[PDB]
């Protein structure tokens, strides 16, 4: 499987960029002393510590989105990689989920205007709905 | 591995029906005028439009469940599906699954009386947990 | 794979300890009879129970932070288990997730003092880490 070695590359780099995105999300927790448990505000200054702020909302959404999304890529880039594609498409794929979603991320923590997120959102699923239905049709013909 | 391509069909099926319900956010999102972003609110229509709106907090709960339930799934049938399962009653329990998480999602953006959603939420969780322990037991008996 | 089957073990022991979390969620909300549906809250009572409650929102907290550590774990260590590491080596890894995340729901529901929960995620995510990196370098060199 040719296409293995860039799918793993991808999807691992991925992963630690979610890896950033909670170590930022706790960063800003701290640095904005905005905790969701009580038990964290009275350890950082007081229960007024207990409360929302919208930075770390913004970093939670973020980081929920990549869940909706890189999620189904593990899955999909891994049985795609083991379906025989022609390696530069199956690249071509990657990278593109890759370079989106990294893009992505900078884009909603960095608070870059609009449709700049949605782009780079629309770009990534592409890859993705693509793999979807070649393993749709791989599948089908193989039951 | 005779029930894998039964595995692959209804789990690339589960993923189009969560990129779906992503579809329909947007457009819920779009269609309210209900953003969570002022980047987003800005760009359609003004600030006052940065807001939570209870269509997009359904969907959003919709798309939570499926994250807790279809993405173990995909983790457990995947496995579940090398482990030499008899062919037909891997079949079934990848069918209740995907009838279950479908029939859920109906239920939760149609605004079906409970407990509606709840019987299919529970139903789909029921061949999951067979799967789990059935892995649980291969595993221990390997190590 | 000599490393396979304690990775089974462990993830699947994780998938069901996410299941439990699940299962608590939907008691609490009964419980509290606190619901984030009308067609749920008119069921169990009247349209004053479609309300948030803190015990519910913790529960929901910990379920989120499971999709945020162990989803990557499912892939991390299901790879990485191929990769032919020393498999005591990878035993310490899956061992110390496995115990780190039963803690870290234990200290995140059982409302433990600050800093016990964040110990435990930090600790968990050390091994997450390092299957990371030597998944990143594995699939750099087969480029
Ligand atoms: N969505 C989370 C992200 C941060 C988090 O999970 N924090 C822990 C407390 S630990 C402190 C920390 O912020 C942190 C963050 C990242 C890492 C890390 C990650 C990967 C590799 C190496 C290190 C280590 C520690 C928690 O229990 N949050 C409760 C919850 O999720 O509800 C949040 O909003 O708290
Ligand atoms: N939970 C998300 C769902 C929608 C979403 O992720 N929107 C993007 C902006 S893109 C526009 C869009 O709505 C959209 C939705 C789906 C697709 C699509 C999916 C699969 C295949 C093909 C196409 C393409 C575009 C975002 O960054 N949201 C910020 C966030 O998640 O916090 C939300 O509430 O915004
Ligand atoms: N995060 C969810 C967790 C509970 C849940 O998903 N509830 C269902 C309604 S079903 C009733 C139930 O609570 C329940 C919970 C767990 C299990 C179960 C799990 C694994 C194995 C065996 C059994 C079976 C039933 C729902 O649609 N919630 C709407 C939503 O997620 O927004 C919540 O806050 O409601
Ligand atoms: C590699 C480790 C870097 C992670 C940076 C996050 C540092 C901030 O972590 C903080 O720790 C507190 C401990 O009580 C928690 O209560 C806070 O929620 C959390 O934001
Ligand atoms: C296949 C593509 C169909 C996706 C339908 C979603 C359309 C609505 O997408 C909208 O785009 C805006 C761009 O600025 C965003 O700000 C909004 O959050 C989003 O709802
Ligand atoms: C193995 C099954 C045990 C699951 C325990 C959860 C029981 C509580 O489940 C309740 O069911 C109601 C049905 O209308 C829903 O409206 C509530 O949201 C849910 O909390
Ligand atoms: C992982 C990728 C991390 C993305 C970096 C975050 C970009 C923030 C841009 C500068 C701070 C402005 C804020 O808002
Ligand atoms: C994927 C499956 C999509 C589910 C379709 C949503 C059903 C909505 C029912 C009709 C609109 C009523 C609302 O509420
Ligand atoms: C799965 C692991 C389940 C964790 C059990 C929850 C611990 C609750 C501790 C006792 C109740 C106190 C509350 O708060």
């Amino acid at each position: 499987s040719p296409a293995l070695p860039a799918f793993l590359l991808c999807s691992t780099l991925l992963v630690i960029k979610m890896y950033v995105v909670a170590i930022i999300t706790g960063q800003v927790r701290l640095r904005k002393k905005a905790f969701a448990n009580p038990e964290d505000a009275l350890r950082h200054g007081g229960p007024q510590y207990c409360r929302s702020d919208p930075d770390v909302e913004r970093c939670l959404r973020a980081h929920r989105n990549d869940m909706e999304t890189i999620y189904p890529f593990l899955f999909l880039g891994f049985v795609y990689s083991f379906l025989g594609p022609n390696p530069f498409v199956a690249w071509m794929h990657f990278l593109v989920f890759l370079v989106g979603r990294v893009a992505h991320t900078v884009a909603y923590l960095g608070k870059l205007r609009a449709p700049i997120r949605s782009v780079t959102y629309t770009l990534a699923q592409l890859p993705c709905a693509s793999m979807a239905l070649q393993i749709l049709w791989e599948a089908a013909r193989h039951l």
